[PDB]
């Protein structure tokens, strides 16, 4: 899923991770759709990789917002919009 997309979509809710007024479902939902496109490893790889990029190239990624998403959305993962992923396997 070409990273820039992942970065485009997240970026919003990168507003909530660090301290936006968020989320407006349009995360839980988009999220799903890149959780739904990538299927095994190597789809998320690429995508996990620069939904990272972006939780590392932000001020303080606040967790909750994270692994919220996964919680509340409800696409049950091991991945949730952080710079320490599980990106290595997902498995
Ligand atoms: C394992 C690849 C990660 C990206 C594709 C799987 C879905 C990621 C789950 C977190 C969604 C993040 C929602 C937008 C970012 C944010 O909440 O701030």
């Amino acid at each position: 899923l070409n990273c820039g997309q992942v970065d485009s979509k997240m970026k919003p809710c990168l507003t909530y991770v660090q301290g936006g007024p968020g989320p407006s479902g349009e995360c839980c939902n988009g999220v799903r759709d890149l959780h739904n496109q990538a299927q095994s490893s190597g789809d998320r790889q690429t995508v996990c990789n620069c939904l990272k990029g972006i939780a590392r190239g932000i001020h303080n990624l606040n967790l909750n917002n994270a692994a919220s998403i996964p919680s509340k959305c409800n696409v049950n993962v091991p991945y949730t919009i952080s710079p320490d992923i599980d990106c290595s396997r997902i498995y």
